[PDB]
C-alpha cells in the first residue's frame, strides 16, 4: 500500500482566524516542544512505507503530526485554540494506541504531552 495523502493543512470551505490563544500555540507551545529532544518521531507525519509498517494505516484512522499542526497554525487554519489542542491530543493518543504501555516511543510521547500541558497551563489572562 501507498502512505496515505497528509491531513489537510488549509481548506478554502473552513472559515479562518488569527487570536492571541492562538498565537500564543504557535509561538510558545508548538516552539518548545519543536526543540525538545524527543520531537523528531513527531515532525511529520508517519510514513508507514519508509518504517516498515503495513499496518499502522489500518489501526491509525485519524493520524496527526507536529509538522501538520505547524502547517496549520502557519496557515491559520483553525478558528479557534481547542480545535488545536485536539490536534495534539489526536497525536498523542494515536502513538499510545498503536504501542504499547511502557514502548520508547510512548515514554517519549508522555514526556512530550507533560510538557504540552505545562505551556498551555502557562497561557496568561
Ligand atoms: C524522521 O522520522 C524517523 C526517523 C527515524 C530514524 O531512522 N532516525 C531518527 C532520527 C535520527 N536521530 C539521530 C540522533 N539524533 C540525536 C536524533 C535524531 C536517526 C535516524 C526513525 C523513525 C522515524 N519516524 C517515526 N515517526 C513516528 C513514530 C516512529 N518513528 N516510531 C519509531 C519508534 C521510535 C521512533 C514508531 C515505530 C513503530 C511504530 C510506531 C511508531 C510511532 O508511533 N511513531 C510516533
Amino acid at each position: 500500500s501507498m502512505n496515505p495523502p497528509p491531513p489537510e493543512t488549509s481548506n478554502p470551505n473552513k472559515p479562518k482566524r488569527q487570536t492571541n490563544q492562538l498565537q500564543y500555540l504557535l509561538r510558545v507551545v508548538l516552539k518548545t516542544l519543536w526543540k525538545h529532544q524527543f520531537a523528531w518521531p513527531f515532525q511529520q507525519p508517519v510514513d508507514a512505507v519508509k518504517l516498515n509498517l503495513p499496518d499502522y494505516y489500518k489501526i491509525i484512522k485519524t493520524p496527526m503530526d507536529m509538522g501538520t499542526i505547524k502547517k496549520r497554525l502557519e496557515n491559520n487554519y483553525y478558528w479557534n485554540a481547542q480545535e488545536c489542542i485536539q490536534d495534539f491530543n489526536t497525536m498523542f493518543t494515536n502513538c499510545y494506541i498503536y504501542n504499547k504501555p511502557g514502548d520508547d516511543i510512548v515514554l517519549m510521547a508522555e514526556a512530550l504531552e507533560k510538557l504540552f500541558l505545562q505551556k498551555i497551563n502557562e497561557l496568561p489572562t
